[PDB]
C-alpha cells in the first residue's frame, strides 16, 4: 500500500462510517438538553423486565444492522470470503456497537440517548443487571474523555472489526493484511491531525474484549429466558 492507497483507505472507511453512523453527531449534541423527566424515568423503572428487554433488544438489533452495513461498504471486507466476513461480524459487531455508544453518551451528566431522550443508567433498573450496565456507562465515559472525532471513531471501529486473531478464519493472512493496512492508515491520519497522543490513551485490547464477554453472556441469558 502506497500513500495514495493509505489515503484512499482512510477515505473509504470515513465515508462508510458517515453513511452508516445511524445517528448524526450534530443531532445527538443538539438533543443533550432533551432529558427524561423524573416521571418518565419512573415510567421506565416500573416496566417489566420482559418489556425492557424487548425495547433494548430492538435498540441493539437496529444498531447492529448499521454496523453490518458499515462492514459491507469497507474497502477490503467484501474481498474476503463469506465465512470470514461472518466470523468477523459475529465476533466484532457488538463490540463496535459498544464503542459507537460514546457518541450518544453525555459525560457532563452521565446520560445516554435512548428512545428519543437522554437518561441515566437508572432508566434500565428493571433489567436487574446494574453492574454490567454501569461498566458499559464507565466504558463510554472513558472513551468520551478522548473527544473522538467522527473520522477517528470511523477508523477505530474499523479496527475493532478487522481483527485477524478471531478464531475460525479461513484466510487469516488476508485478514492480517487488511488489519495492518488499517492500523497504518489510522496511525497516519492521527499524525496528519496531531492526534498521535490518543494512541497511548486507547483502552487496552483486553478491556473491550472482557466487557463484551460479560455483555454477550448476559445477552444470551436474556435471549434464552425469552
Ligand atoms: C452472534 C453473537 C454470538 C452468539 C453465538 O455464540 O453464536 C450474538 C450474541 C449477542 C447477540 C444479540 C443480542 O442478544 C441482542 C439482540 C436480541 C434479539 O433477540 C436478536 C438480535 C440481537 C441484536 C442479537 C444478535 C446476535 O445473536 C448476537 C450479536
Ligand atoms: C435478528 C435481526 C432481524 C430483525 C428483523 O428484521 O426482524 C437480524 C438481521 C441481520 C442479522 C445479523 C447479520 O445477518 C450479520 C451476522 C450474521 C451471523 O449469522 C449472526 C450475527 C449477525 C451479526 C446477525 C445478527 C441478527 O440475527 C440480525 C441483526
Ligand atoms: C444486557 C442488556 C439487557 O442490557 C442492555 O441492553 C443495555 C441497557 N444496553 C446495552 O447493552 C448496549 C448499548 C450498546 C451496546 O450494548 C444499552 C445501554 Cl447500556 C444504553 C442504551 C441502550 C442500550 Cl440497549
Amino acid at each position: 500500500a502506497s500513500l495514495t492507497e493509505i489515503e484512499h483507505l482512510v477515505q473509504s472507511v470515513c465515508k462508510s462510517y458517515r453513511e452508516t453512523c445511524q445517528l448524526r453527531l450534530e443531532d445527538l449534541l443538539r438533543q443533550r438538553s432533551n432529558i427524561f423527566s423524573r416521571e418518565e424515568v419512573t415510567g421506565y423503572q416500573r416496566k417489566s423486565m420482559w418489556e425492557m428487554w424487548e425495547r433494548c433488544a430492538h435498540h441493539l438489533t437496529e444498531a447492529i444492522q448499521y454496523v453490518v452495513e458499515f462492514a459491507k461498504r469497507l474497502s477490503g471486507f467484501m474481498e474476503l470470503c463469506q465465512n470470514d466476513q461472518i466470523v468477523l461480524l459475529k465476533a466484532g459487531a457488538m463490540e463496535v456497537v459498544l464503542v459507537r455508544m460514546c457518541r450518544a453518551y453525555n459525560a457532563d451528566n452521565r446520560t445516554v440517548f435512548f428512545e428519543g431522550k437522554y437518561g441515566g443508567m437508572e432508566l434500565f433498573r428493571a433489567l436487574g443487571c446494574s453492574e454490567l450496565i454501569s461498566s458499559i456507562f464507565d466504558f463510554s465515559h472513558s472513551l468520551s474523555a478522548l473527544h473522538f472525532s467522527e473520522d477517528e471513531i470511523a477508523l477505530y471501529t474499523a479496527l475493532v472489526l478487522i481483527n485477524a486473531h478471531r478464531p475460525g478464519l479461513q484466510e487469516k493472512r488476508k485478514v492480517e493484511q487488511l488489519q495492518y493496512n488499517l492500523e497504518l492508515a489510522f496511525h497516519h491520519h492521527l499524525s496528519k491531525t496531531h492526534r498521535q497522543s490518543i494512541l497511548a490513551k486507547l483502552p487496552p485490547k483486553g478491556k473491550l474484549r472482557s466487557l463484551c464477554s460479560q455483555h454477550v453472556e448476559r445477552l444470551q441469558i436474556f435471549q434464552h429466558l425469552h
